[PDB]
């Protein structure tokens, strides 16, 4: 067991999830909102953003090794004057990003000594992937909906979840269809006018939580005309961070099909 | 590359260990349980059984070549109308993980240009091999234990493994011998009573998960009054199938050797 220094969420979530307490790890106030879970310990501290982290402190902090991803990309030398450096990068245009997570996840176990634990939450994982895609054909029968997924840019604009993205591995993996199906792009994600949503007469509309400006959205003109919220097939996503490891994969599964179950129809 | 339909679970693990993602495969809720390794991509579709596959979902995700087993040797000629079929059969009264798995490891690896892979991961095995002989090496000298490998069938009756079969092939790169040798089978079992597992002493009985019923075996009279229950010298094996591909020898030799390890003398 190392002094560990992370710089991402994803990476973050990884090593807690390993059961690797880690000695500095970015916005840690912001995660709460954002990811929620894995809980970071208290003992953490703050090393500023991540994609502005505080050296002096990383480097006050005297770890053995510190894990960067993507957006810290441009500060890899430098940081490895600090510490060696592990950098596992993921959600590039041409990763498939819950694939990428789960691999990083396992060679992250491998390099802490933490191969087991990893294996039986992945084992653990797989067999919960079966589980609420059961209560979804149980709630839905076969065949199962088609669903497309978003965060809010604005509330006018839309960030959709593309086919590299790890909500899309959340719901092939649930027996989910795609709504309206994207080509890959870097974080997984496109932009799109709200309006552009009109397109999607089939079935349902999930957007993930925090958005500050839920409210205005459910009250404007151009939602409250759209199929899937007149249909009432739509509904709000507890915060399960999309750009994550391994385990929000599992987290968005359990999130999505609980909002999923809910807005279903009476069987 | 083609669009890949696989029709039995030791192919779909050659496949998947090559990095040829199927875009179909049979009963993949089930090989979380029994196969777990390696795991399968969110993309592949479920096409019914490995004896009864969905034909209309088959011919539906227009497959350029479907991949069949022994088990689909019946249906070759109505495969065939679908898309070309590459049969690759396993299991017979032959030598099945050394010779036969690892084969058709080479072979599709050819056929998918993946020879590369294909290599590092049998090099890998092999000398996986022997880091989990030399372990046990350790743990209980250079004089092995015998052991014997098996599958509950009953609560009343077992699959013990045969000299073809792929966990007699790991137990003898393991340096292990046999407690019970049992002459070549198809799928490399026979089926023998539970009773007939009173003839085993000094050796280790191990037998592979999952089984329902272990609970109801673990208390009946005739499995607590097993010499090697007495003794000590049992243990569940971790869910690795025994009638699987290539890195199935090295997934089963990893879990056999922790079940022994976990046993051995203090
Ligand atoms: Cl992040
Ligand atoms: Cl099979």
């Amino acid at each position: 067991h190392m002094r560990v220094v992370v710089l991402n969420w994803d990476l973050l979530e990884q090593v807690l999830e390993l059961g690797i307490q880690p000695v500095g790890a970015p916005e840690l106030s912001s995660y709460v909102q954002w990811v929620v879970q894995p809980e970071v310990p208290s003992s953490v501290q703050d090393i500023g953003t991540r994609t502005e982290p505080n050296l002096e402190k990383i480097a006050a902090l005297k770890p053995d090794v510190i894990l960067a991803a993507g957006p810290q990309q441009d500060l890899l030398a430098t940081l490895g004057r600090i510490a060696p450096v592990v950098y596992l990068p993921n959600f590039s245009e041409q990763d498939n990003a819950a694939q990428v997570a789960i691999s990083h996840f396992k060679t992250l176990a491998t390099l802490f000594g933490k191969e087991a634990v990893a294996q039986q939450k992945l084992e653990a994982m797989y067999a919960r992937f079966s589980e609420l895609k059961a209560s979804l054909q149980h709630a839905f029968g076969d065949t199962l909906p088609a669903v497309v997924t978003l965060r809010f840019a604005n509330p006018t604009s839309v960030f959709l979840y593309t086919e590299n993205s790890t909500p899309q591995y959340v719901l092939e993996q649930l027996g989910l269809s795609s709504a309206l199906p994207q080509p890959p792009k870097e974080w997984g994600i496109v932009q799109k006018r709200l309006s552009e949503l009109q397109h999607v007469e089939q079935g349902y509309v999930l957007y993930f939580l925090p958005f500050a400006e839920e409210k205005k959205v459910q009250k404007s003109v151009l939602w409250r005309a759209m199929p899937f919220v007149q249909a009432g097939r739509v509904n709000s996503v507890r915060p399960v961070w999309s750009y994550g490891g391994a385990m929000s994969l599992r987290y968005s599964a359990e999130a999505i099909t609980e909002s999923l179950l809910a807005v279903a129809p009476q069987s």
